[PDB]
């Protein structure tokens, strides 16, 4: 059926492998785990948008799931992040829009990621932006009803301070902090804090508006006052996706 040309990437996850159609040549992303994967799969089945990654199907051979995916030549979004530098701002605004069209996707059908960070976004041959690994994915709406969520998931540095303070909490604004910080880290190159708490010096020093220095520095006023709205404490004060499309920097040509 399939050829598996190459490890495209390993990890306690498992691994992503490049197939190779033995027939048409059609390349796609297989990838495997050894046996939560049921739930990816589900969530996978209801996805369909540009800006996420496709999913084609899957098959269980005894205990080993193939997931086949997709295939995003570019890699992840996170080796396009130069270290301490970041990335020219034309290509942070584009890959944020696009970041924003798949979570404004997601949201629509009561799906939140939950582990949005640049190893999760992944690049196709053209350089459009797609999220990836739905292995934390979860629903927060049913049939116009919401549930509040309270599991401890994600990565600390990605992470709304909500998530660690408060005994549960909307789905939405947690997705939205999560990708200020992706915004963060195309723009300057670097995570502008370790926990999103005051025990962090880097956080307080944030909420002390010490914008003078790093990683805020190295950013330009209009980018930076985005910022200012989307990583802010409360998240009730905290910016929506809708408030976002309608921001100067969002729609500022590049
Ligand atoms: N779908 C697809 O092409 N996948 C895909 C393709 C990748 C890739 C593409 C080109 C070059 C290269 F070195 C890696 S990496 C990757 C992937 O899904 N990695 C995951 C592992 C778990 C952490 N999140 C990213």
């Amino acid at each position: 059926d399939w050829d598996l040309v190459q490890t495209l990437g390993e990890g306690a996850y498992g691994e992503v492998q490049l197939a190779v159609n033995r027939v048409t040549e059609e390349a796609v992303a297989v990838k495997i785990v050894d046996m939560n994967i049921k739930k990816e799969i589900c969530i996978n089945k209801m996805l369909n948008h540009e800006n996420v990654v496709k999913f084609y199907g899957h098959r269980r051979e005894g205990n080993i799931q193939y997931l086949f995916l997709e295939y995003c030549s570019g890699g992840e979004l996170f080796d396009r992040i130069e270290p301490d530098i970041g990335m020219p701002e034309p290509d942070a605004q584009r890959f944020f829009h696009q970041l924003m069209a798949g979570v404004v996707y997601l949201h629509g059908i009561g799906i939140t990621h939950r582990d949005i960070k640049p190893e999760n976004l992944l690049l196709d041959e053209r350089d459009n932006l797609k999220i990836s690994d739905f292995g934390l994915a979860t629903v927060f709406r049913y049939n116009n009803r919401e549930r509040l969520l309270n599991k401890m998931c994600g990565t600390l540095p990605y992470v709304a301070p909500e998530l660690l303070k408060r005994r549960e909490f909307h789905a939405e604004p947690v997705d939205v902090w999560s990708c200020g910080i992706v915004l963060t880290a195309m723009l300057a190159g670097e995570l502008p804090w370790d926990q999103p708490s005051d025990s962090c010096q880097e956080y307080s020093d944030w909420k002390e508006k010490k914008t003078y220095l790093n990683p805020w520095k190295k950013i330009d006023s209009a980018p930076l006052a985005l910022l200012h709205k989307i990583l802010v404490e409360n998240p009730s004060a905290r910016i929506t996706i809708p408030d976002i499309k309608k921001d100067r920097w969002y729609n500022k040509p590049l």
